[PDB]
DNA sequence: TGCATCCGACAGAAAAATTTTCCTGAATTTTGTATAAGTAGCTACAAAATTCTCGTATTAATGCGTTTTTTGCATAGAGAATATGCGTTTTTTGCA
């Protein structure tokens, strides 16, 4: 089910010479033809033309649906750690109190605007108490409240 | 013509009568005899097929020396953690 043997015999199954599954997947005659030669066996049914001409028997077009849909989800990765930023490109959350959300940097949202303006942002609420729990954890991804709490995540 | 009274054992002999059984037509538990038609199969024949075999051709299979590669390897930094630490703090003692 393997990737090569996966996206390699498919792929084939609408084309040969296994010089088909070299292409697009990448496994050459070498590692597809002899691997899928014992692999004919391993999910039960023919796939390609047995040493034959043209045919899609029972190849992969049905085999992804427990095939590809897992390789799929590494295929959003074989994309990339995606576009801005790796994990969740915005990732700004301010924290929601009844003193400074305001008004007191106007500079920092120069310098956030100088390197990237009018980028989207978001927020979330931490307490103190729970801002605590919630930042030795650092759910508040930008967070504020006394420093004399939320105290654990990375780096000490 | 009106007042009482009463009723609705036994024996012999010949004829009949129920079954039984062999003879005699009647036309069945049925089943018997030959001839000619006809119904169904056997011998023969058709061949171009189709398909079995040997040879050649391309192709797919399978092994390897090597590409890059993933995963195990080590030793370098950091970020508090952990002392001293006073220095500050909480503990502990006697008088009214």
């Amino acid at each position: 089910m393997r990737l090569e043997q996966l996206q390699a015999f498919l792929a084939i199954a609408e084309t040969g010479s296994f010089q088909k599954a070299a292409s697009k997947c990448g496994v050459t005659q070498s590692t597809i033809s002899r691997q899928i030669q014992s692999l004919e066996a391993d999910l039960g049914l023919e796939l390609f033309h047995r040493t034959n001409h043209s045919k899609l028997t029972l190849g992969g077009e049905r085999l992804l649906p427990r095939a590809r849909k897992i390789c799929l989800e590494w295929e959003t990765a074989t994309q990339e750690l995606g576009d801005l930023i790796a994990g969740k490109q915005p990732e700004l959350c301010i924290a929601a109190i009844h003193s400074l959300c305001g008004s007191y940097l106007p500079p920092v949202l120069q310098k956030f605007c100088r390197d990237y303006p009018e980028v989207q942002l978001r927020v979330t609420s931490l307490g103190s108490d729970r801002a605590l729990k919630v930042l030795k954890d650092g759910l508040v991804d930008l967070a504020i409240v006394m420093n004399n709490r939320f105290l654990t995540t990375g780096r000490d």
